[PDB]
């Protein structure tokens, strides 16, 4: 008894079995190829299904992109990567077409639904849950439950504002390696940058700190609006910490109040490129029961 | 029966009785004389409730400055303006005192479960509630309960970053008096700013449009990070009423995307100055009333 579970990124899709109990039983990639398009995406999931049917799985439990209402399993906007993708009932597509319930919910929820389940914030009731790749995004746990914004899209913390523009654009991944690129000349890997630094090269331990200023300066943000008490990132160069966690705390203690750091913890999610799929099991597992 | 109601402002403390309906019936003020201490707090507090002892209030609502856990009633920080009130369990004091329930709540928390009652956010389980004088602060509703943090400080939102530094240095009331004695050397009051500008004297234009700015750009991280579809503006110069919230909300649609503001109002709050204490009672009666 498990789930088909299937993480619909912008480059790759992994998919796989997820048990009952949140547990990655298999797991298999295959490219997006986004650019081809919806009925692409629902080709490769057809494939994906036919490869794992005779598992009896209970249901199908995707983690997609873009903006999505995840009660109804709706894509109702965000970056136009996929052609006709927004717009897009998937719960509808698959639930007719395979007989079996479905769920569809956007990236960083399914990612904050997997480290509460079974990750970083397995003993919590309250975090906010930041994914770090090529944007930034946020899945925030409010009394055990999924704070999804009325109108589906709370969490979209790459878009506020720091002293230098968007969050998004000076603190996430891809803005780590363009500051990289414009300083260097160099297009590098986050962990060839992060290696780099461990060489003690003056000039990337320089941008990876700025970078980490940049970053601090939105999470002070978003500490001012919400007080948690857990703050959990992933993605990418989180890869990086332990170190990089406490650089980090470190960066953010000295822009917020006595009241706000307190009682703050800053911890990074265990499940790693895992999250969604488990995340998303999740929400396939509260939709079936109870009810 | 009737509540005492407290609101105790750095210079003000106003007084009075509300009803069970949320009615002021009574007010008075008297200067708080902050440095004076706890002690000339406790003071003013047992003269207030001797002039009503005899109305028999079912209890002492207190809308509190500073950092306040209105869990408890106990001042946790803020600006050291009242010597020893930050650690004071004021329902601890007051309910052994006076044997009535009491309870403490911070200031502009009193003022969203206000206009919650019986102001502009009646008939709304969801909103965020900002004040706009000498700082920023806001009180979040979230399903029909205050939202205060996981140690009581959230939505100190003054303390966000825009491009210009902290949004309460550049959107507050007292900012847009600075911006006007930074131009001009004129120090004015916001009556006297705005009316300028009714007067289209273009100086006082240029002011009032550049703060605008500020203002709806600390409100697009804000929107960004709950997308509220209700948000409640109050304090100082939201006086002006409909003509400056309009120009509020154009100003902000054109900093947040579709998903974002397609279901978002930008309202003003009714209750004016009133709020704190008619709030600080409904959270009395939420405490009295159970079974």
């Amino acid at each position: 008894m498990n789930i088909l579970a299937i993480d619909i990124g912008g480059t790759m899709i992994k998919y796989g079995l997820v048990s009952f109990d949140g547990k990655i039983l298999s797991t298999d990639k295959i490219k997006t190829e986004a650019s081809k398009g919806l009925n692409n995406i629902l080709n490769k999931i057809d494939n994906i299904f036919k490869r794992y049917k005779e598992n009896n799985p209970v249901g199908i439990a995707v983690s997609g992109t873009g903006q999505i209402n995840g009660m109804i399993g709706k894509v109702i906007g965000g970056n136009p990567i996929i052609p006709n993708w927004i717009g897009t009932n998937l719960v509808k597509i698959l639930e007719e077409k395979y007989n079996l319930p479905i769920v569809l919910e956007n990236d960083v929820n399914c990612v904050a639904l997997g480290e509460k389940w079974v990750g970083a914030g397995k003993d919590l009731s309250n975090f906010i849950c930041l994914t770090i790749g090529t944007g930034i995004g946020g899945g925030i746990l409010l009394n055990n439950q999924l704070f999804r914004g009325e109108n589906f899209v709370a969490g979209e913390f790459g878009h506020i504002l720091i002293k230098k523009g968007e969050f998004e654009q000076f603190a996430s991944t891809t803005a780590l390696i363009r500051l990289v690129k414009e300083r260097t000349g160099k297009t590098l890997n986050g962990k060839e940058i992060f290696d780099l630094e461990k060489k003690e090269i003056l000039e990337y331990q320089e941008i990876i700190s700025e970078w980490i200023e940049n970053l601090t300066d939105g999470l002070s943000s978003i500490i001012y609006c919400f007080n948690p008490a857990n703050i959990i990132l992933g993605g990418g160069v989180i890869e990086q910490g332990e170190p990089l966690i406490n650089r980090i705390k470190n960066s953010l203690f000295k822009k917020i109040g006595p009241q706000f750091k307190e009682k703050l913890n800053i911890t990074q999610a265990k499940l790693g490129n895992n999250a969604g799929m488990i995340g998303a099991s999740y929400l396939l597992l509260e939709k079936i029961n109870k009810r």
